[PDB]
RNA sequence: UCCAUGCGCAUGACG
RNA sequence: CGUCAUGCGCAUGGA
């Protein structure tokens, strides 16, 4: 169970040597890691000491994979193993699998929450001193406010207390192992910047060395066939809409101060909405919202079939008319805006069918490779989800070769779409592995255990060096067809990825060949520095929220600056959600639902929240994101997008008020 | 297995 | 500091 190249890199770790390890894809780093584990435990048998190993990840899926495939098949006999998650409904808490279970595979924030329970007295606590070893995958996330940097800051604080005792007079601490791919470089154009980054990493891990492979590079090169770095790089309907935009700009005096079809315009639009919410005036924030929609339509039209933007806006104003009618079941402003749209709606639909594109060059390259390969595996990357659905439906519209494809996105329920499911992600992955799905359409979710592939493209994308190497890792089978499709500095960015991959080795070779004294000095300095940083950060955070006012305010709608609620009439449930009972409120809102939690809408048509069902009660839960404040102390209005921004506190709900 | 919500994190681009 | 897009983890309540 030992490889030659793995041997030396394991070698220091076996006796002290809290280290880092970095190797490419496919080197079976899990296997050498397992060897370190088994050897550590056998040493603890020889010493009859507390052999405890905990494995940390960033994602649940790797936990499950390693529990299935790596750790059990080599330690299912000797030792206790268990693979943990946040979702695996565990019958006991964490401190019991600490009291048992020599081997743990788990997500980090599980542990971190347990540590907080320790230092809070919450549920029975747990500390690092309960361990003899820690093992990590993907160290390169180990930066400021990362998932698990907090653990290391605790570890470092305890190390420095140990130093203070040592000079003073020293409790033990666990050995720490770190693994990764290329450890990434962060915000660099300089070798010195990158060296500082790496040293900061190692001090955040309290490492001794990286211990990359140099000796047996040929035997490993024989394993890894590498891909080939390649470049395959390649209206009036739009202008009608730009004319509508200018018309509306004139309609409410809107100075863009920049071009159409970018973020800066969107940024200014949202800032206008903010100012108009500070004002409570219409024609200004409403236009910000509409123009935001139009800019969406623009910067998809730069890349997408115009029919999709027409569908976007058709559904948009459809929902708008639904809102206004459900409320009425109108103003010159909304009337103008609606009629300005609908007077062109059907004609613009007619324009939508016309041809005249990146899409064309794209289809050409696609058909070229699927004719070449003839078993063919294909991946598509891009920025957004709606892009994926649109291209899937579009290629389903386009005939043909007969290649079959499917979309893919993440899981965050944000910003446009009902997200996918982990089960369904695994499902589509198995469909692709089967050959049922020939071509995948994905966001960065792919950059996973996807099958060996050929033609990972970049259709209007930018990625960083870690993402570049992670995209490299999956393209295999002695055929790489890296492709890139953007319009108008994107070669620059793959060039940057190459440059950074060079800089990383240039830095690694300098730091490996460094004094141990000066290395330890700089890492200790960075540790103290980061610890001071975290301390000051916690200081400012505690100083942040101190008000806890029961009621000081009035909540108003944002389209209409109409009163909606008071500071005291609100109540809290789940210590998460907010509600306004006292049906003096209930005389206000209107309900809507189409397709079980119905949504709320205003007396103007403003959407407000959801009717959340809790303990039989159908409580109207609202979102601060769609409301505005008027403080008693301060007249100027404010807007937060989140309750937590507001320091002042509201009470937990008491059902004793609502009986009969 | 699905749904809704809250919170935190990172990344890229943008100012 | 803010915005956007993307991805991730955790905690909830319900079915
Ligand atoms: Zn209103």
């Amino acid at each position: 169970q030992l490889r030659p190249y793995q041997m030396e890199v394991a070698q220091p770790a076996l006796d002290g040597k809290n280290i880092i390890i970095c190797l490419p894809t496919g080197s079976g780093k899990t296997r050498v890691a397992v060897y370190i584990t088994k050897d550590h435990l056998d040493k603890k048998k020889q010493a009859s000491e507390s052999g405890k190993v905990i494995v940390l990840v960033n994602k649940v899926m790797l936990a499950e994979q390693l529990f299935r495939k790596e750790f059990n098949p080599y330690l299912k006999k000797w030792y206790r193993i268990i693979g943990l998650s946040g979702d695996t409904q565990l019958k006991i808490s964490f401190p019991e699998v600490v009291k048992s279970y020599d081997v743990i595979i788990s997500t980090a924030q599980i542990l971190e929450n347990s540590l907080l329970n320790l230092e809070s007295g919450d549920d029975d606590g747990v500390q690092l001193s309960d361990f003899s070893l820690i093992i990590i995958d993907e160290c390169h996330h180990t930066n400021k406010e990362a998932v698990y940097n907090n653990i290391m800051r605790r570890y470092l604080k305890q190390k420095l207390r140990n130093n203070d005792l040592k000079k003073q007079n020293a409790i033990p601490l666990p050995q720490i192992l770190g693994l990764t791919a290329s450890p990434g470089v962060g915000a660099a154009k300089k070798q010195s910047e990158a060296e500082k980054h790496i040293l900061n990493i190692c001090a955040n891990l309290d490492a001794f060395t990286i211990k990359t492979v140099k000796e047996n590079l040929g035997q490993l090169k024989h394993q890894i066939k590498e891909p080939c770095k390649k470049f395959v790089i390649a209206n009036p309907f739009k202008e009608k809409l730009l004319e509508i935009m200018a018309s509306i700009q004139t309609y409410c005096q809107k100075s863009p101060m920049s071009d159409f079809g970018t973020q800066h315009y969107e940024q200014w639009a949202i800032q206008m909405e903010k100012k108009a919410a500070k004002d409570g005036n219409r024609k200004d924030r409403v236009c910000a919202e509409h123009l935001r929609k139009y800019n969406e339509a623009l910067q998809i039209n730069d890349t997408i079939r115009m029919i999709d933007a027409y569908s976007h806006l058709e559904t948009f104003y459809t929902d708008e008319k639904e809102k206004k009618f459900a409320v009425l079941n109108l103003d010159e402003t909304d009337e103008f805006l609606m009629n300005l749209f609908f007077d062109n709606k059907k004609m613009l639909k007619k324009l939508a069918e016309n041809p005249k594109e990146k899409l064309i060059k794209l289809r050409n390259t696609i058909l070229e490779q699927f004719t070449r390969s003839e078993s063919s595996r294909g991946i598509i990357f891009t920025k957004t989800r709606q892009s994926t659905y649109a291209l899937s439906q579009w290629i389903m519209e386009n005939a043909k070769v007969g290649v079959k494809a499917h979309h893919l996105i993440g899981a965050g329920h944000s910003s446009e779409v009902k997200p996918m499911t982990q089960t369904e992600q695994k499902e589509v992955i198995s469909k692709f592995r089967t050959g049922e799905i020939n071509l995948l359409i994905a966001t960065t979710v792919a950059e996973l255990d996807i099958k060996e592939c050929n033609i990972v493209i970049r259709y209007g994308l930018v990625t960083n060096e870690i993402a570049m190497v992670q995209a490299r890792g999956r393209a295999r089978a002695d055929e790489s067809t890296y492709v890139l499709v953007t319009s108008s500095g994107v070669t620059e960015r793959e060039i940057v990825n190459d440059f950074r991959e060079k800089m990383m080795y240039k830095a690694i070779n300098r730091v490996q060949n460094m004094k141990p004294e000066e290395y330890a000095h700089k890492i200790l300095e960075l540790q103290v520095q980061s610890i001071l940083e975290k301390k000051m950060k916690v200081k400012r955070s505690i100083a942040k929220q101190y008000n806890d006012n029961p009621s000081l305010i009035t909540l108003l709608c944002k389209n209409c600056s109409m009163l909606v609620c008071s500071g005291e009439n609100i109540h809290v449930i789940e210590k998460m959600h907010h509600v306004n009972m006292t049906p003096e409120f209930k005389g206000l809102y209107i309900v809507r639902e189409n397709k079980t939690n119905g949504e709320i809408i205003c007396k103007c048509g403003q959407a407000w929240g959801t009717m959340m069902v809790h303990k039989g009660l159908d409580l109207p839960c609202l979102k601060i994101r769609n409301f505005v404040v008027n403080f008693k102390n301060n007249s100027p209005k404010k807007q937060y997008k989140k309750w937590v921004e507001l320091p002042i506190r509201f009470p937990d709900l008491d059902y004793s008020e609502y009986c009969l």
